[PDB]
Protein backbone atom coordinates (compact mmCIF):
# COMPACT_ATOMS: atom_id res chain seq x y z
CA UNK A 1 0.00 0.00 0.00
CA UNK A 2 2.59 2.29 0.31
CA UNK A 3 4.00 2.52 -2.98
CA UNK A 4 5.29 5.97 -2.11
CA UNK A 5 8.19 5.03 -0.54
CA UNK A 6 9.49 2.95 -3.36
CA UNK A 7 13.15 3.62 -4.45
CA UNK A 8 13.20 5.16 -7.74
CA UNK A 9 15.59 7.48 -10.27
CA UNK A 10 16.30 9.83 -12.16
CA UNK A 11 20.19 10.87 -13.60
CA UNK A 12 21.18 7.11 -13.55
CA UNK A 13 25.34 6.18 -14.43
CA UNK A 14 27.65 3.89 -13.87
CA UNK A 15 31.25 4.24 -13.37
CA UNK A 16 33.75 1.51 -14.95
CA UNK A 17 34.32 -1.74 -12.24
CA UNK A 18 34.04 -4.79 -12.38
CA UNK A 19 30.88 -5.40 -11.05
CA UNK A 20 30.10 -1.96 -12.81
CA UNK A 21 28.93 0.37 -10.07
CA UNK A 22 25.79 2.38 -9.91
CA UNK A 23 24.81 5.84 -8.46
CA UNK A 24 21.84 7.62 -9.35
CA UNK A 25 19.31 10.20 -8.79
CA UNK A 26 22.81 11.86 -8.35
CA UNK A 27 21.47 15.99 -7.34
CA UNK A 28 18.44 16.48 -5.98
CA UNK A 29 16.93 20.41 -5.47
CA UNK A 30 15.13 19.33 -2.03
CA UNK A 31 15.88 16.45 -0.33
CA UNK A 32 16.49 12.56 -0.23
CA UNK A 33 14.31 9.37 1.17
CA UNK A 34 14.64 6.19 3.08
CA UNK A 35 17.24 4.69 -0.34
CA UNK A 36 20.15 6.64 0.35
CA UNK A 37 22.55 6.10 3.73
CA UNK A 38 24.74 8.20 2.62
CA UNK A 39 23.27 11.65 1.50
CA UNK A 40 24.49 14.90 2.10
CA UNK A 41 22.27 17.29 2.13
CA UNK A 42 22.50 21.47 2.84
CA UNK A 43 19.55 23.10 4.68
CA UNK A 44 19.13 25.63 2.73
CA UNK A 45 17.09 27.95 -0.31
CA UNK A 46 16.50 26.56 -2.44
CA UNK A 47 17.68 23.25 -0.34
CA UNK A 48 20.67 21.38 -1.92
CA UNK A 49 21.05 17.45 -1.50
CA UNK A 50 23.08 14.92 -2.70
CA UNK A 51 23.29 10.76 -3.12
CA UNK A 52 26.70 9.04 -2.93
CA UNK A 53 24.87 5.36 -2.33
CA UNK A 54 25.81 2.80 -4.73
CA UNK A 55 23.71 -0.06 -6.09
CA UNK A 56 24.19 -2.66 -9.04
CA UNK A 57 21.46 -2.24 -11.44
CA UNK A 58 20.65 1.54 -10.76
CA UNK A 59 16.53 1.84 -9.97
CA UNK A 60 13.79 2.41 -12.48
CA UNK A 61 13.02 6.18 -13.82
CA UNK A 62 10.96 7.61 -11.00
CA UNK A 63 7.35 9.93 -11.47
CA UNK A 64 5.22 6.94 -10.74
CA UNK A 65 1.17 7.00 -12.17
CA UNK A 66 0.72 7.33 -15.74
CA UNK A 67 3.66 7.98 -18.10
CA UNK A 68 5.39 11.30 -18.64
CA UNK A 69 3.76 14.25 -16.47
CA UNK A 70 5.32 17.42 -17.26
CA UNK A 71 6.65 17.25 -21.12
Amino acid sequence: DDESSKPCCDQCACTKSNPPQCRCSDMRLNSCHSACKSCICALSYPAQCFCVDITDFCYEPCKPSEDDKEN
